[PDB]
């Protein structure tokens, strides 16, 4: 059992090769918006994306990897909860078999089509290998998608996908905007968590933004056509690729808006 989201390797398998999995500070969770307190202490965040590299994307067989040249300070995150500039290194996203489901953050047990995870690793760490490995070593912006309107700076993605369909497959994929993903508003509820996928290290400082991004049932259709198969093999679509919600344990939810 190489883990995945299947019928006999899905999350609730997890713990067995990775036993973090029942850990005191693991992602994703339910946020409990009356629970969440204004920390009037929290800064607004800096999302410095006018300079990001985008590279290549990666079907790696559990979702798509947009993958950034992070061998500089190009595209950055900084402020917020945050000391000190994180890198970001690549996004990638989760979603449903249907529209009802697809997000691994919940907002009051409300569960989104889709959830975007941009990756940013802490630059005082040197590399990200060595970053995992610390408490405040990574920093995830969470968005979520919703289905209504077009997204139109996600079409660009969408258009891709046909050419790695299966696992191992990548394409060129350079001059891509992330800022043609996120919303209008930056508030945000902030906790510190884990990675979501094994090896679930729990290195990540978490950023969820309250304004989801909407996107069309159409292009959310085209994400569901993947494959977490290799060519050639039986198809599995690539759908339900995301954890649900942990216990939050001894942590606190912090929100950046009144
Ligand atoms: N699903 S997630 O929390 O956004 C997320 N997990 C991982 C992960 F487990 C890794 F090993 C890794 F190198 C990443 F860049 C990410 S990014
Ligand atoms: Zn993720």
């Amino acid at each position: 059992a190489n883990w995945g989201y299947g019928k006999h390797n899905g999350p609730e398998h997890w713990h067995k090769d990775f036993p973090i999995a029942k850990g005191e500070r693991q992602s994703p969770v339910d946020i409990d918006t009356h629970t969440a307190k204004y920390d009037p202490s929290l800064k607004p965040l800096s999302v410095s994306y006018d300079q990001a590299t985008s590279l290549r994307i990666l079907n790696n067989g559990h979702a798509f990897n947009v993958e950034f040249d992070d061998s500089q300070d190009k595209a950055v995150l900084k402020g917020g909860p945050l000391d000190g500039t994180y890198r970001l290194i690549q996004f990638h996203f989760h979603w449903g078999s249907l529209d009802g489901q697809g997000s691994e953050h919940t907002v009051d047990k409300k569960k989104y089509a889709a959830e975007l995870h941009l990756v940013h690793w802490n630059t005082k760490y040197g590399d990200f290998g060595k970053a995992v490995q610390q408490p405040d070593g990574l920093a995830v912006l969470g968005i979520f998608l919703k289905v209504g309107s077009a997204k139109p700076g996600l079409q660009k993605v969408v258009d891709v996908l046909d050419s790695i369909k299966t696992k191992g497959k990548s394409a060129d994929f350079t001059n891509f905007d992330p800022r043609g993903l996120l919303p209008e508003s930056l508030d945000y509820w902030t906790y510190p968590g884990s990675l979501t996928t094994p090896p679930l290290l729990e290195c990540v400082t978490w950023i969820v933004l309250k304004e989801p991004i909407s996107v069309s049932s159409e292009q959310v259709l085209k994400f569901r056509k993947l494959n977490f198969n290799g060519e050639g093999e039986p198809e599995e679509l690539m759908v339900d690729n995301w954890r649900p919600a942990q216990p939050l344990k001894n942590r606190q939810i912090k929100a950046s808006f009144k």
